[PDB]
């Protein structure tokens, strides 16, 4: 293609995106018109493109590419985005730290989808002068690495916004038994409000980020549940904790002002500290003294309402109404579900996005942040939720999903419906589709064999057959997934592994109860070696995926988890062999009645459940406690 | 031997103890706490308390084995009750066979009382999640253990928890469990369903004969600050403790129990103190005067104060009888000076129960000698009766903690555990390891323990575990420190040699150690809880493999650097920085093994 009206900056960006766009022998004219977010119009080899915000050039060009690729000659496209800013936030604090090559790839894809902003969530995973323990052995980013990521986003006229922590969610830092670290603590994962050494630390954080061009930052402050109740209480006695939050907020904003920064924060603590049962989804009455303090501070910070779960527009609406009693400046954070094990939930992400979009439009939201959390070890691929990201982009620009396939093809090179099958290890038959967090991908994998804590939540025949069928389907998809084949290979192997693991685990329970030693012997001699090899092979494929996407640091926890499971499979074989041979008269583990693991979904009546903490899936014994 | 003046119960006990006592062709007649007097194959023995018959016979046995014919021994014991408490809540639940063996040994040393510490490890009617998959004791099992103690006229005292230290119960995501919670590991004071649970605890224990019990109540640091705070506002937490204690004491009275409690969380108190014995617990102080100051403070509020000392077996795989001796000598002085009636020697198992249940027999003999004689002059002679082997040999079980040049008065220094579990590529404890000095010590210790194991009879298995552990630590230091050095000087040839020769050897030694440990565990404990140690060992194995793979990719030119090895290694902690020490204390597996997140969300 040839172009009129490009800058040298835009030429350079187009060279990098040519591999996605492949525009052919056409002529494209960029015009100045800023009437709508995007316009594309033409026929017979001549097309005119215009954009409102500079970054919007790259979605406009993706739309042209997609129309032409679909076989259209006449093109007439006009879009008006509902949101001034649309961001993706990757988690870099849950053990997986995105490597530079992968950040750059993500940035390119986001540019084509239409996102204005790339964000990284960093609790302790950046360097601070004279803080050697902050990020120690975690793969913390150097200033030079943050600048390289920022600058690459800036080449596409995209913003960069660090998401850090200035109160809680600092467990990886506060664990160090060094007096200069321990003096910074209140309780659990929370820093000590009012301690000058804590404000020294926080100013260090801003000194690091001041080396960037960006002056927009998310300062955190979510989920500080016991704030004011630890060393704070021992030093100062019991205080008004809503006021305490405001005091700390104002200290942090004054530091931010010194370095020229404008701030956003997670909103949940205001609601939790002022509601009678301590919950977020609550209409709260605010004490006048707190009212007055907040009213002053809401001029100087943007509150972010985060919600990844509700299935209806009105449920979001109630929360926006609650928030608007405090401030007009409310941003929204939705969820691209990739924090429930090894397998994402793009389907569920789609369901809630449709409803959250409706609410955000009804409540005049200017900014939406799509979050990509990695809870409890970062086990899901960094690229697992591309479909959910295209979904939010389509909702933001068109208010519908009618073109999601057409456009996705340009962003990834593969079919949207194929890619959605990445979810299969969570899509059990008959599950009601409005229930969140149902993650058998993870808990079927990590549960023990001798003492299977999740067994009452498994339908042995029904679920096994689903996993086996899903393995088949993913094997064929990976053949046509191109640069993404590796992530589909990972899911194909996981599904095959889960099928065999159910077959063996459930077979043992049945055979032991019936006294069928012949069956137990068949399992021990043939099926156990097969399961063990399939686990080792899965560990190898997963390490492949991890090292493609992430820094090496953090892989160590997954090695511990997989190594433990392997040693437990060997134990199960050994115990059964001793029972079959008569060396022991019973297997006490197999004589225990298995109970429901939890009752979270008892009253929705279903068999599967949510279980998302490895150390609680893997054993009923103590493991981290004294 | 021939016995006169014994009850049928006592005759059955002598029959069971002949294998320890070996009294041979003599007559013993039952006529101060203990007296033995006779000569020429006839001896008279007497006791104050029935259980003291068994120590008296041990004293006679030792006198005879030393070559005496005429024997004249008198002892006056300083303490009315002397107890040993084994931990059954840290993953290792003592099995019935081992409980019986331990009771026999305790009887011969002079202990009046056997105790088991059970947070969630017993059954309660209609509480299916309480001890679920933990190896909880049935009522029948507890009755059998108590009964075996009663055969030697020893008491049984369960040590339970009625406030905190219930982490393994409260983790269950079930409405009927979660509604019992305040915060962290603490039950909700003031909740009727919590008092329903506590009454269930007493209904179980009332199936026993004993009516003495330790109700716990230690280390509830955030009590009143969780769900309690939301429901009630901010209250006087001293007063909350009193309120909870009164409810528990009322339940105990209904079933006829007398209570003890740990004293650490401490008009109201003054009426409650009449109804409960306070236990001052201290495992650490190196001078009599430090204990005395604490007794004095305790005497401000009550004169009914028991003392709990420590037999150090909660710092990994290897105990510290040497340190236990140093502190027992001083504690004994203070307990006598302060007129204490009851001493409990505690045998905790912090963070997984990795140390043998029989690891601290020397510490237990030491406390018995101090209680009966006020000195250690006969420790070896009496220990030989109790165990069949030499006291100085058994004390070498400590070796994986006795690094050269360590000051003897500093507690918890546990390189047995943290040299084992630290990573190879990312060795978090490396700055606390002296690579030649410590390595030589571990190698020498493995050889010493190999020889001792050959003459340890029925305890050989526990010395074999320690011999393998010490040998493993020597090699692991050689490789781990060798990798740091060779990566630094760019010596790929040396990295090749380690990868091809030393790494396979290290992996085999860990597998073999896991096998030996498992034999030990199954001899002593129920099967439940071994799973956590399989998880820890398996994780180490997988990290040894990763280290070999990463080095091989560097040696073969596949990767240009190994980022792990480029990180400056910092001190792990500063606990003993003021003492100028290189070694330290590190007693949490999950913090030793990785700098990554592993239990947090």
């Amino acid at each position: 293609a040839t172009f009129l009206g490009l800058s040298s900056k835009q030429e350079k960006a187009l060279v990098r995106l040519d591999k996605y766009l492949n525009l052919g022998e056409i002529a494209v004219s960029l015009v100045t018109d800023s009437a709508t977010s995007i316009k594309v119009e033409g026929r017979q080899g001549y097309y005119q493109v215009s954009y409102k915000q500079p970054h919007q050039l790259y979605r406009a060009l993706a739309l042209l590419s997609a129309a032409l690729r679909s076989g259209q000659d006449e093109v007439q496209i006009e879009e008006e985005a509902a949101y001034e800013d649309l961001a993706y936030m990757a988690d870099c604090s849950r053990n997986a730290v995105l490597n530079l090559s992968s950040a750059k790839k993500m940035i390119e894809v986001l540019a084509l989808m239409g996102y204005s902003t790339f964000e990284l969530y960093m609790e302790d995973t950046y360097e601070i002068e004279n803080q050697p323990y902050f990020g120690y052995f975690r793969g913390r980013y150097t200033v030079a690495e943050l600048q390289e990521i920022e600058d690459y986003a800036a080449d596409f006229d995209m913003s960069f916004v660090p998401c850090i922590q200035t109160l809680a969610h600092l467990s990886a830092f506060v664990k160090w038994g060094i007096k200069e670290v321990q003096e910074l603590r209140d309780v659990e994962d929370i820093l000590l409000i009012g301690e000058e050494k804590v404000y020294d630390l926080i100013e260090g954080m801003f000194q690091t980020m001041a080396h960037l061009h960006t002056r927009k930052i998310n300062i955190g402050m979510d989920e500080a549940h016991l704030v004011g109740l630890g060393r704070y209480l021992i030093k100062h006695g019991f205080q008004n904790r809503s006021l305490l939050m405001c005091q700390h907020l104002e200290r942090v904003l004054d530091i931010a002002d010194k370095y020229g920064f404008n701030c956003q924060m997670w909103s949940d603590m205001f609601f939790k500290l002022m509601s009678a049962d301590g919950q977020y989804d609550r209409d709260v009455e605010i004490p006048e003294e707190t009212r007055v303090y907040l009213d002053r501070l809401k001029e100087r910070v943007t509150l972010v309402y985060w919600d990844y779960y509700q299935d209806s527009e009105e449920k979001y609406n109630r929360n926006f109404q609650n928030h608007h009693k405090i401030s007009q400046d409310i941003a929204f954070a939705g969820g691209a579900w990739k924090w429930i094990g090894f397998t994402p939930h793009n389907h569920f992400s789609r369901l809630v996005a449709i409803e959250a979009n409706k609410a955000c439009r009804k409540n005049q939201v200017k900014e939406v942040i799509v979050t990509g959390w990695g809870d409890n070890g970062g086990e899901t691929s960094q690229f697992s939720v591309l479909p959910a990201l295209q979904i939010w982009a389509e909702l933001a620009y068109r208010n519908d999903l009618k073109k999601v396939s057409e456009h996705f093809l340009v962003s990834t090179g593969l079919d949207f419906d194929d890619f959605m099958k990445i979810d299969l290890a969570n899509l059990l038959p008959d599950l009601p589709d409005n229930l969140s967090g149902i993650n058998p991908n993870r808990y079927v994998l990590y549960q023990d064999v001798l003492c299977p804590l999740l067994e009452q939540h498994i339908r042995p025949e029904k679920d096994k057959q689903h996993f086996a069928s899903s393995a088949q389907q993913l094997g064929e998809i990976s053949k046509r997934a191109g640069e993404y084949a590796y992530i589909f290979e990972t899911q194909a192997q996981l599904n095959a592994l889960l099928a065999l693991k159910i077959s063996i685990t459930s077979g043992i329970q049945k055979a032991y109860r019936n006294g069928d030693k012949e069956h137990l012997s068949a399992l021990a001699e043939k099926d156990f070696p097969q399961l063990y090899q399939m686990v080792e092979d899965f560990s190898d494929q997963f390490s492949r995926q991890w090292q493609q996407e992430n820094k090496i640091f953090g892989l160590d926890t997954i090695d511990i988890r997989f190594g433990g499971l392997l040693k437990r499979i060997k134990r199960a074989q050994e115990r059964l062999e001793q029972f079959i041979s008569g060396q022991i008269d019973c297997v006490e583990e197999l004589e225990q009645e298995i109970l429901p693991f939890n009752d979270f979904y008892k009253d929705q009546g279903l068999t599967a459940t949510t279980a998302n903490q490895w150390h609680l899936i893997a054993t009923a014994s103590t493991i981290y406690t004294t």
